[PDB]
């Protein structure tokens, strides 16, 4: 508890990495009824929700994507290369997702790997796009 509080989690880029993150940070407000992504679109960047909820309508039907805790995207660790979309990403309610390409992600993690340790530790992708 002491180390978790004294450490710098993925609360949203803290003093240090925030400089690089905030730079490559691409905020996106997705209102209730707006489509963030659609089948066929390439996902060369992960999408992290700050607060709210989103629904991805897959060929068959919506899958399951919570709010912020429902982290998802195209992680370099899991996947080596990007890929097309499997379904249609439709926002559920007014939210604010952030898009970040693998390049930017690797950069921030390269300059400040210590953060990733806690970020990937406290944060865990809830949904994996493109398998």
């Amino acid at each position: 508890r002491s180390l978790l509080q004294h450490c710098k989690p993925f609360r949203g880029a803290t003093k240090g990495c925030l400089r690089a993150l905030a730079m490559k940070f691409k905020t996106t407000h997705a209102p209730p009824g707006d489509t963030l992504v659609h089948a066929g679109d390439l996902l060369t960047a992960l999408y992290f929700i700050s607060r709210g909820s989103i629904e991805i309508l897959r060929g068959d039907v919506v899958v399951a994507i919570l709010g912020k805790n429902d982290i998802f995207g195209e992680p370099l660790n899991l996947y080596a290369r990007p890929g097309k979309s499997n379904g249609d990403v439709r926002a559920l309610t007014y939210c604010d997702l952030h898009k970040i390409h693998r390049d930017d992600l690797l950069e921030v993690l390269d300059m400040y790997p210590e953060f990733s340790d806690h970020f990937w530790s406290s944060l865990e992708i809830t949904f994996n796009l493109r398998d």
